[PDB]
């Protein structure tokens, strides 16, 4: 357990450089994220050892499969115990569902399930590619609002969409929000606009004395 | 590590220890194997390694959907583990497949295979609903196919009932890998006619007694 809203990405590709970070800062102060990159590199293995340090795991997989493996990819995920798990909602409602229901027999021990929308990277010009005519925004929207009818416990969105987002979406509805940047939010903007989660990579991973960095975001986060 | 079956058996067991029990009773020279998001998320690419001891090629079939650096950062990393085929999201968009390729290029002909998912095998026109798409599945999946193909992967991931187009208009050096093979939902037998160049089989096969049999009972009938 830990009270910021803090979640710091490892991209590393170096494990025990990776350590070495993250044995200069501590599991009260944030959570970690592990994405593609570590995970292809070293898989749930090195998740285990973040996990051993007592840290809360932000496993961002994204999985975008077949409703019964997307189903079992997540279990697997919650076997391994992170704290949080991203599907993408461009799989669709059964493949969602099935996500959901997988994580049921974990009961309270289940990590919180979150839908990728629209990557925050893809541009409108990517979409039409894909022949879609709403725009990122309208189709992000669109594709939060299947994942909270299809019951699960939030979104990643961008800064720029967090605002409508908490309000059209409600607040037991999590907000994944990346791209906080101390000095694209600031930690005290997001905190504002009503998102739960952020996202702080080089900021705080590039900082010499990042433990120093950390703890002015959440100082600063406390009014 | 050479095979000429076109079969790839897929992993997707929850225990370790029995898959490469069924591993042991089968050769890399009958089929190569796949493994998927199930057996990845337990064990990690340290199991990949395990089969590519064993002499056998392996299809990695965690359909990368991300943002470009970080796919790229994926399929670099699925290269260096030396994997024989990985594939991506087609609807990740042309940036991302393209900075896939990219980052394969420094690994001249080392490079593995890069098939793009277009349409998953599963979903339905009801699924597209949701999604907004106005096209079946079907035209989806193909608008898709070009998109790779315009991105210069090596092929695409695709279902059996569109096997024969996708030859017809995209030629033959575009890869077709296909799931859903059975025996006796088209066959192995079927599938090759169709042209699909790789043919991805499960249960029968892993859950087959004697798979080995099965397997080069399989190519014999790929004889013709």
């Amino acid at each position: 357990v830990t009270n910021s809203p803090v979640v710091v990405a490892l991209d590393y590709h170096n494990r025990d450089d990776a350590l070495a970070f993250v044995d200069k800062i501590d599991p009260r102060d944030c959570r970690l994220k592990v994405g593609k990159e570590m995970f292809t590199l070293f898989g749930p293995q090195f998740v285990r050892e973040l996990q051993q340090r007592g840290f809360d795991i932000f496993l961002d997989l994204k999985f975008h499969d077949i409703p019964n493996t997307a189903a079992h990819a997540v279990a697997a995920a919650a076997d391994l115990g992170v704290w949080m798990v991203n599907v993408h909602a461009s799989g669709g409602a059964r493949m969602m569902t099935a996500a959901r229901e997988a994580l049921v027999p974990f009961g309270k021990d289940a990590p919180l399930l979150i839908a990728v929308t629209v990557l925050t990277s893809m541009e409108a010009s990517d979409l039409v590619d894909l022949g879609m005519t709403l725009s990122p925004a309208d189709y992000a929207e669109r594709l939060a609002a299947l994942t909270q009818k299809c019951g699960l416990d939030g979104v990643v969105c961008s800064a720029q969409e967090a605002v409508r987002f908490k309000q059209v979406f409600g607040q037991e509805f999590k907000l994944v929000t990346p791209g906080i940047r101390p000095q694209i939010m600031t930690p005290e903007q997001a905190l504002s606009a009503g998102v739960d989660y952020m996202v702080i990579g080089r900021p705080v991973t590039q900082s010499v004395d990042p433990a120093q960095t950390l703890k002015a975001i959440n100082a600063s986060l406390q009014r």
